[PDB]
């Protein structure tokens, strides 16, 4: 003990008995200095070896190191006056104490350890670390146990060890000091990513990310702001360090297999296990480092409900001391900062590995295509390829991800139990019982409503197509007044919608129900088994409130052992795949050799080649030597094997004897066109400089110059609009840039037309062309080029027929005429959702949700008068009467908070499903009353999007969520009332601390969601990427590129991982800042108890900090989802922006035209004026006739603007500023939209036929009938498509007008208006790309069936508008012309000219 040495008591355990007790001195001088310098000096070594060692370059001393290296001294000089005193008092004849000897200096031994150990930093990238912050930290805290005693002495008076005690009070204060200067990290500004300069204090709170989340907030951020990821976590080195461990696995996986098939010596399947075994070797490390920090989570939350054990006993008994309860409540804010600090680093040491599996297993896929024998490349198909990196390979990052929880969830769950064993004793099993069976019911509702969302997603398919096709065709809808009818399609099939929503959403409410209640039911159930069984057990503070916090905790492990147990089971098929793909055989190239000594730059040795493994060899035993230069045509009947050598040239079929050696590289172009997705420039630099002549000299001989330039990019244009032709140039473009020495070309110019390929044969293969020099070998079947070839040779069914001289192949004696034979604030937004829901339902629906609070806060009261009646009847039986009233009470109290939870869930679908409908019943009806110009301007894909995903959004995303924020409101609004009711003081508290949590919620919510966009816009090249090089991998692997295509997914896999870092920190930044606001909550709460003792009962003290505890989680939750309702509402905001879009003009009016207005057969104009724009000037002005009545009318738009407005006009698509007579004239304005548009008929210049029934298209609103269809089908000669089809007039037309001919279709349109008979109707420059052929029925339909009718012709044809017996041509924005035909032709004038311009 060294009592002797003390010279003073060691342990007297009567010193802490009494109240207001002290810990004897001899211990805290003692055994507690011990601890911290025994820490310091056991672990310096090590680390003084490890900077010893690592040796990086000092850096400029700041003044940091000036503090912290002046005041570790200035510690050492209050040490030096402490040492003194001794031996002056050894001077003052006393026995000066053993303790008096070493304590002050084996200080000075340790304050020297710590200047050493302080110069070593500045030689070392992290500044401050695991080794000088901890030990500072259990100094300050094992020190304050003398501060105390010594403050205590000195108030009593003694003065026997004053001088001792000023220095105790000066070395502990800087000794604080010196813990704050450590927090700081230097400002280097060497490391954009402030990880790698950061304190054990500052990186245990996250507080790095400080700086993005401050600007974050200030303006919208972009792919820079996010630092880079640190170089160890770089593409380059992961994957280095995964291929190793591959090798050797499969090296003995392989061994084993074959060891089966040695096992068959001893007597499909691709070594396998290798996977696995490599991806942990390998990151063994990350795991040891996990396992832990997760031992130290799971054992300290077992500590919390137990000591809430003791703040409930100590305010039981009066008698504990004052200080016990005080040292609890300080005790508690420990174990919850503890507890916090290490789970948040278990995420990210364990989030991170994921991300680095998901790199290693990704990268480690490109490499193996760009070597993967073509073989077996064919069994997994293209699309598929890019799944073993997007979709097999994400599943291995999320297993991962919550790996560990695979023995947590065991632990966290077996020592639950225990806890809950010894408070209430074999009951608790019935307790578990009720949370074991909610994991089946859970699933089954699950499974129900996949189905239902699963046969819902069909029909909204449907909707989207019908959707397409009418904004497709808004201006014919227009034209015939098929509106209305339109519309009544769309509703009718979101009927058939709506009513799945609703029956999915009722089941999701019987899930939210569940989780909601069974925090409620577990309690009933428990107290009342234990309660009821035996009359010798009753119910205490202690027992009832510390069981109900051990349960909150079982609940979250018990609900995941589910989720894992299925993910680990996706993720066995998911490594299956990746283990064939990684571990394929690579394409062996031994047949080709690829050297610089052969004579002649093609060499072949009677070599053999197959497309197939054992399928008969398509080229074999050919032998053909070519000197550089030797432009070579090879022309072989087809199905000879000739496509065939260019595939033996670049290593691709398999060998059966024998060698083919090429000398030089190799260019390939490819029979189908592989583009590199950018501007033109960068299609053909292709990984090369830039060069201004040879660019142009290139470009010219491509002669794409007047092709490229006329299309509006240039270079700038982009290959998202090419046809095969307008590339094809291109695919040997690049080749000509490559200047490589060997061409092997095929079929080169056979897509290209004939004039562009023999201007093209000079310029490649020209006897002058840019290659002249290059050797080319092209195999095509067109004579065109052969003038100029150097040599022909021919080779048939993979055996060579003829060869040499192109003149010696004219008269070969052999097949040569059988070779020319073979020729061939802004509460607004809120407001709608709000307003939409039916404010009436808004207000029950809280009121329900309040009514669920205000049984919850009743609930509590009533367990707290329950428990509080054990210390009045204890030593008594307990009434039974009692025990039964107290048990059913309490009973019904629950069910109450059940009633209404469920009452509110049923209340809100009927709410969300009437929220959807009358949105878009609203958004069809502006988007289809819209005008014209509304649907010019927008681009028709955003109208399509609105009515696509955000209506979407609307139906099962922010109808789910906005069920939480309120609940989790309700929910925390509760608890601050049972604590604000049992202290009142704790009132004031609430308002610093609601306002740290807006604060927090408002800045992570701003920057996630900046963050939240970005991560998107880089994930989706690295998929791309995959594609184009799968689809281009014998180009790239030809043109030998392929290092620099290994080098690109590098950088499109690196932006995403900094980005997904970035924000994987994010969401650490707030839970570390949320959860002290949870533990303050609850240590300051609970010290307001001791405050406040002398009153407050102790079951109190139960109710309000059980409940406490909680309020950590729900704090987080909240403002999870004030984050998703917020980025969700966006898609209410844009519904509504086109609801409010201008209304163009009464469908209908009150002066409806007399019956038999249209009858009239006349027409007349005033000065008629109409605004191209309203904002531009009218195409037509002062517009004045009157035409003609019941006769052909002539009309020519041809070379003057306003051709097309003239019709626009007249079925007034477009409302006018000038010209109008009302009924007998073009003010229709009067009469109203669809009765003027319904009485004038068009055919229009493009066939266009909405898909649908064969009447349904003619006659949408089905007003006319067959007796009278098929004779109008009969007039447009159309009796024989619908009479031969089994169908017939109902025989859908399917989409496109697929199932009809071009004709047919065009045909349809005629027949339409042919019904319609309505005799002043407008032909649409039928002929301005039709046939005659075709247009021969139609003139004979018009010049008879539509007879003595006002037809106003616009037509481009001027010899068709001949025929119209009198003609009226506008331009100019005037009546251009008044004249009969014959007569304009004798006039001198514009139009006369315009005939002689013609032909005419």
């Amino acid at each position: 003990m060294l009592e002797k040495f003390c010279n003073s008591t060691f342990w007297n355990s009567s010193f802490l008995d009494s109240p207001e007790a002290d810990l004897p001195l001899c211990f805290e001088q003692t055994v507690l200095v011990w601890i911290p310098l025994g820490f310091l000096w056991l672990l310096a070594p090590w680390q003084l070896l490890h900077v010893y060692k690592s040796r990086t370059k000092r850096s400029s001393t700041t003044k940091l190191y000036l503090a912290k290296q002046v005041f570790v001294g200035f510690l050492l000089i209050l040490a030096a006056i402490e040492l003194a005193l001794v031996l002056t008092e050894d001077s003052g004849q006393a026995t000066v104490p053993a303790v008096r000897y070493t304590n002050p200096s084996l200080y000075l031994g340790t304050w020297l350890l710590v200047l050493l150990i302080q110069y070593s930093r500045q030689w070392c990238v992290q500044k401050n670390s695991w080794f000088l912050s901890l030990f500072w930290i259990l100094s300050i805290l094992c020190g304050t146990f003398q501060f105390q005693t010594l403050i205590r002495t000195l108030l009593q008076g003694d003065n026997s060890n004053l001088a001792y005690s000023c220095l105790f009070f000066i070395s502990y204060g800087f000794q604080i000091l010196i813990l704050i200067f450590s927090a700081f990290s230097e400002n280097n500004e060497s490391s954009n990513n402030p990880s790698s300069i950061a304190s054990f204090l500052s990186s245990i709170t996250y507080s790095w990310y400080d700086s993005i989340i401050l600007k974050g907030y200030k303006r919208p951020l972009t792919l820079e702001d996010v630092w880079e990821v640190d170089e160890e976590m770089k593409t380059k080195t992961l994957v280095s360090k995964f291929e190793t461990h591959m090798k050797r696995e499969l090296q003995k996986a392989r061994r084993a297999l074959q060891r089966r098939q040695e096992k068959s010596s001893q007597q499909k399947d691709v070594p396998k296990s290798w996977l696995m075994k490599a991806l942990f070797k390998t990151f063994y490390m990350v795991l040891l480092k996990s396992f832990l920090l997760k031992l130290v989570n799971d054992i300290f939350t077992f500590v919390s409900p137990q000591l809430l054990k003791l703040l409930i006993s100590f305010a039981s008994d009066r008698d504990t001391y004052l200080w016990i309860g005080y040292l609890c409540a300080i005790l508690l804010f420990t174990a919850a900062l503890i507890q916090s600090f290490c789970l948040q680093c278990y995420f990210q040491l364990c989030f991170k590995l994921g991300v680095k599996v998901r790199t290693a297993i990704m990268a480690s896929v490109y490499k193996k295509a760009l070597t993967l024998s073509n073989l077996a490349r064919k069994e997994y198909t293209v699309g598929e390829t890019v799944n073993l990196m997007s979709v097999d390979a994400q599943k291995l990052m999320d297993v991962t991800n919550f790996m560990h929880m695979l023995w947590s969830s065991v632990l966290q769950i077996v020592l639950s139990i225990f806890f809950l064993w010894r408070e209430l004793g074999p009951s608790v099993l019935a307790g578990v019982g009720v949370m074991v069976l909610v994991i089946p019911i859970n699933a089954i509702l699950s499974t129900k409503s996949k189905t239902i969302q699963v046969k819902n997603m069909k029909n909204k398919d449907k909707r989207l197509k019908i959707m397409n096709e009418i904004l497709s065709g808004i201006k014919i809808l227009k034209y015939f007044a098929w509106e209305p009818s339109f519309r009544d399609q769309v509703q009718n099939l979101r009927k058939k919608e709506l009513k799945n929503l609703l029956a999915f959403s009722q089941l999701q409410c019987v899930v939210i129900f569940v989780f909601q209640l069974t925090p409620v039911l577990v309690s009933v159930v428990t107290f009342s088994v234990y309660v009821l069984v035996d009359s010798n057990n009753i119910l205490d503070a202690q027992k009832a409130f510390t069981s109900i916090t051990l349960f909150n905790i079982l609940r979250f492990p018990l609900s995941m052992l589910p989720m894992m147990i299925s993910s680990m089971l996706q993720a066995s098929v998911s490594t299956e795949r990746l283990e064939k793909y990684l571990g394929g055989d690579d394409l062996d190239t031994s047949a080709i050799r690829h050297d610089c000594n052969f004579d002649k730059a093609m060499q072949f040795s009677e070599a053999s080649f197959t497309w197939e493994h054992d399928s008969e060899a398509t080229v074999r035993d050919v032998n053909l030597d070519i000197m550089a230069g030797q432009l070579v045509a090879v022309i072989g009947p087809v199905g000879s094997g000739k496509s065939s050598l260019i595939s033996a040239m670049l290593g691709e079929m398999e060998n059966v004897h024998g060698h083919i050696t090429i000398k030089g590289t190799t260019a390939y172009v490819p029979q189908q066109s592989w583009i590199q997705n950018g501007t033109i420039k960068d299609n053909i630099l292709f990984g090369t400089e830039f060069n201004e002549k040879r660019y142009q000299q290139v470009l010219e001989a491509c002669a794409l110059l007047p092709d490229l330039e006329m299309l509006p990019g240039g270079d700038l244009a982009e290959i998202g609009n090419l046809s095969g032709g307008q590339k094809q140039r291109i695919s040997l473009a690049r080749a000509t840039y490559q200047n490589l020495d060997i061409y092997l070309l095929d079929d080169p110019l056979s897509a290209v037309d004939a004039h562009v390929g023999k201007h093209i044969f000079n310029k490649v293969l020209g006897p002058n062309g840019l290659l002249k020099g290059k050797t080319r070998l092209l195999v095509t079947h067109s004579m065109h080029f052969l003038p100029q070839v150097d040599e022909i040779v021919v080779l048939g069914n993979g055996t060579i027929v003829e060869k040499g001289s192109y003149s010696a192949l004219l008269a070969k004696k052999g097949e040569f005429a059988k070779n020319l034979k073979t020729f061939l604030v802004k509460f607004s937004i809120y407001l709608e959702y709000l307003q939409a829901i039916g404010l009436f339902s808004i207000f029950f629906i809280i009121l329900a949700f309040v009514m669920n609070s205000v049984a919850f806060i009743g609930s509590n009261l009533w367990l707290s008068a329950w428990t509080s009646d054990s210390k009045i009847f204890n030593s008594t039986d307990y009434p039974a009467s009692q025990r039964d009233m107290r048990v059913g009470v309490y009973g019904a109290l629950g069910l109450a908070q059940g009633i209404f939870v469920f009452i509110a869930h049923f209340w809100s679908a009927f709410g969300f499903v009437h929220a959807s409908n009358i949105l878009h019943k609203q958004l069809l009806n502006n988007i289809l009353r819209a005008p014209m110009r509304f649907f010019d301007t927008t681009p028709t894909g955003r109208i399509v999007n609105r009515f696509a995903g955000d209506i979407s959004t609307v139906d099962d995303t922010l109808p789910q969520s906005l069920r939480s924020w309120i609940t989790c409101f309700l929910g925390i609004i509760s608890t601050l009332v049972m604590i604000c009711m049992a202290t009142p003081v704790f009132t004031i508290i609430v308002i610093p601390l609601g306002i740290i949590y807006v604060s927090v919620q408002m800045f992570y919510v701003s920057t996630s969601r900046q963050l939240r966009r970005l991560d998107s816009v880089t994930r989706s090249p690295i998929y791309s990427h995959f594609s184009e090089t799968v689809s281009g991998l014998p180009v790239i692997r030809a043109f030998e590129h392929q290092q620099r295509f290994l080098k690109h997914n590098e950088v499109r896999i690196d932006t995403n991982q900094k980005c997904v870092f970035s924000w994987i920190t994010s969401n650490r930044w707030l839970a570390i800042r949320l959860e002290l606001v949870g533990n303050l909550t609850v240590f300051f709460s609970a010290l307001m108890m001791v405050i406040y003792r002398d009153t407050l009962s102790g079951d109190t003290v139960g109710f309000v900090l059980s409940n406490a505890l909680n309020i950590t989680q729900t704090l987080n939750w909240l403002v999870r989802m004030t984050s998703e309702i917020e980025t969700n509402i966006v898609a209410v905001e844009r519904i509504t922006e086109y609801t409010k879009v201008e209304n163009e003009a009464p469908w209908v009016t009150d002066k409806r035209p007399p019956p038999d207005w249209p009858s009239k057969g006349k027409i007349q104009f005033n000065n008629y004026q109409v605004r191209y724009r309203p904002e531009l000037d009218l195409v037509l002005r002062g517009i004045t006739c009157d035409i003609g009545s019941m006769e052909k009318i002539g009309v020519v738009g041809r070379t003057g603007a306003g051709k097309s407005s003239l019709t626009n006009c007249l079925f007034r698509i477009l409302e006018a500023a000038g010209g109008q007579i009302i009924i007998d004239g073009v003010d229709i304005a009067s009469i109203g939209l669809h009765d003027l548009r319904e009485k004038l008929t068009i055919i229009p210049q493009d066939p266009i036929l909405f898909s649908g029934s064969l009447r349904m298209n003619l006659d949408p609103f089905n007003n006319y009938s067959d007796e009278e269809i098929w004779k109008a089908l009969e007039l447009a000669h159309l009796k024989s498509f619908v009479a031969s089809l089994q169908l017939g007039l109902s025989h859908e037309v399917t989409e496109a007008g697929g199932n009809l001919s071009i004709g047919q279709r065009q045909l349809l349109c005629l027949g339409r208006a042919l019904l319609r008979k309505s005799k002043i109707l407008v032909l649409d420059e039928a002929t301005a790309a039709v046939d005659l052929e075709t247009d021969n029925l139609i003139q004979t339909t018009i010049q008879n069936e539509f007879a003595h009718c006002t037809v106003i012709t616009i037509a481009h044809r001027l010899h068709t508008i001949m025929d119209s017996d009198k003609v009226m041509v506008l331009d100019n924005g005037k009546i251009i012309e008044c004249g009969s035909p014959e007569e304009l032709l004798q006039i001198p004038g514009p139009f006369y000219f315009m005939a002689k311009e013609a032909g005419i």
